[PDB]
């Protein structure tokens, strides 16, 4: 038996009313499938939603430990194992997901094989093990048949564009996703829908289309019970408030911090967000990570030092950054910081260049402001604001 | 008998060797079709090229008078009348063309009707009688069947984009034209081919892609015996030399002048080209038309006055221009002239704005230069040079 099955059976002997309870939490609407699941090995709910909602309602503090068990004990050729693959990737449970994936690409179900290979391409692109060209080529050679992997093959490209700072392709691509074509796996369709909400929130943020951003993050939160999507919803709301409402932005970052207490990845993410917030508002910054050589963290140190006219320290940090390789992502902020330290307009023109190149219409308000403060001609500021990059 | 036929017979009585001559000039391969044409009323050559080349070889000085007769005597349902519609439009013989068109939209031949209606939409758009939106709607409602009008419906849009200063759609649109699909009318295919040569020459000019421009105009000249296409080929070559080679630009404009002696439109066109050339090079300008209220001519008056620091006179002309309506190209040039008169950077930024909006990467060298003379930061100039309008 499965740890989940063991625990449910134990807890049943002491509380019978759980059955009508669990059945309602699982959507079932008469407990026969619950009974069947508990009493017969290898039995499966029609939708992965059922066992997930049960585990979240009855054993939240154990969700990982149990589901890692359950997922890894599934027949890989089933609909439940494909649903479990998406469950793993969505929660960023990369152990469950990666093992599932190597079991799925070798197996004898065509659908599970296709899922495994596409999600494999997503994981390889995520870790910069293959190029985007190689990802597209591989996806093309798969002759994807299912609507689910038709949608996800576009989704993984969206994630890659988001994390590499290549925002201009995102809008046209996300419009191509059509989730109404998913009819066989409602768990996958609903989770993909949440993904689309968060991604559209991000696209709206990067277009400086801010009310929209927050609305789509609202929809994402209402549509999910997955911690990852809640985390990035609060991150995006708070970030959309970066230039306008200090307390509400910090409030969303602190909410996200509070729901991801034990998870160090999310913790680092919200700490970096609060650090950037305090640097934008030129306040004292207790969120700076002084024991890091990541480009983000060093940039935020330099930003703070620049804010408080600690020019020797800022110059030391920028030397550190000079000895590191930047992607086009990081370069705009690099030139913004150099421009502020050196009192230099040309640097702000370079920063604007790279914000345009990445099609980032949100953060580009930082260099523009500086040019405005330095007395830049108003019509010229309009021009720089409205032209864009090929 | 047609005037053409009358003259051909008259000259035949006096010179027999003309048969083998005309037959070779008409492409024929033997005089059998020539004799058929002369002996049977209303009989047509398989290609309209034949009578055109004959008239050009034997009665050049009369080409219009004869062909107007011939074209207006044609059975409108025939291939020769469709070929003659393209002949009239290509030579800008608006009398022949408009009469042909009203006769062809009324007839019972579906091909001739379609030609007539599409060319009608072209002439109405040319004369600003309908908007581009209305042209597109009417073209769509025509359910075009023939390849010829598939190509020409795009060609007329290209002409409208060129003459309104909306250059950015032109490249993608011209790439959609596929003349190899025209198999029934070789006169129309070859004349369209010349049209595409001239248009691509212009698109390359507007992209500041100059050697390419001259190559396509070179091809246009080699592909034609039609005066209108030679005129605009020489106009475009000379224009491509505007900022580099004064003598060769003037040479091409004077050539165009010399081959279009009696035609007042072409004469005005080359005089305006020479006027602009001399203003770009800040020379004495005998080519200015002081008896005009068109935007071009007034702008060149102001340009000359500004060149020679006659600021009161330039201000007077620019007052006149202020009381007139401009398109985006002409507005970019307006802000260039204002920028030079007032020595004002913001005006040059507006000029850049409208050159970008029209996707004119050639004339935009005028305001940029001035900004450079006023000491504009080079990195900023790089930025303005590389960013574009949405």
């Amino acid at each position: 038996m499965e740890l989940i099955r063991i625990a449910m059976k134990k807890d049943l002997e002491n509380d019978n009313s759980l059955m009508n309870k669990w059945a309602t939490v699982a959507g079932l609407k008469n407990p026969n499938p619950l009974y069947d699941f508990l009493n017969h090995d290898g039995k499966t709910f029609n939708e992965f939603s059922s066992i997930v909602n049960i585990v979240k309602s009855q054993y939240p503090d154990r969700e990982y430990e149990l589901m890692k068990d359950y997922c890894l004990n599934l027949d890989v050729k089933t609909k439940a194992a494909r649903s479990a693959l998406e469950y793993a990737d969505a929660n960023m449970f990369f152990e469950i997901e990666d093992v599932l994936i190597d079991s799925m690409i070798s197996c004898s179900n065509m659908k599970s094989k296709e899922y495994g290979k596409v999600y494999k391409i997503h994981r390889e692109l995520s870790n910069s093990v293959i190029t985007e060209f190689e990802a597209v080529k591989r996806l093309g050679k798969l002759n994807i048949k299912t609507p689910e992997m038709n949608s996800f093959s576009r989704l993984l490209l969206l994630y890659h564009y988001l994390s590499t700072g290549n925002f201009s392709p995102m809008a046209q691509l996300i419009k191509q996703i059509d989730l109404s074509e998913i009819s066989e796996n409602m768990y996958i369709r609903n989770t993909y829908q949440t993904r689309v909400h968060v991604l559209m929130s991000n696209i709206k943020l990067n277009e400086n289309s801010l009310e929209e951003c927050r609305e789509y993050s609202k929809k994402a939160l209402e549509s999910t019970n997955i911690l990852r999507f809640q985390v990035f919803s609060y991150l995006t709301i708070g970030n959309s408030l970066l230039f306008s409402n200090y307390e509400l932005a910090q409030e969303n970052f602190l909410k996200g911090l509070s729901i991801s207490v034990q998870n160090e990845n999310y913790n680092m993410i919200f700490q970096q967000a609060l650090c950037f917030l305090n640097n934008v508002w030129r306040k004292e910054n207790k969120w700076i990570n002084f024991e890091s050589d990541s480009i983000m963290d060093l940039q935020e140190q330099a930003h703070c030092f620049i804010n408080f006219n600690e020019n020797s320290k800022a110059k030391e940090v920028l030397d550190k950054l000079d000895l590191l390789v930047h992607n086009d992502n990081e370069l705009a902020m690099h030139y913004y910081l150099k421009g502020r330290l050196e009192q230099n307009k040309a640097c702000f023109y370079s920063s604007i260049e790279y914000f345009k190149k990445s099609n980032d219409k949100f953060l580009i308000r930082l260099p523009l402001l500086e040019l405005q403060k330095m007395g830049e001609n108003q019509k010229l500021l309009e021009l720089l604001l409205l032209l864009e990059y090929a």
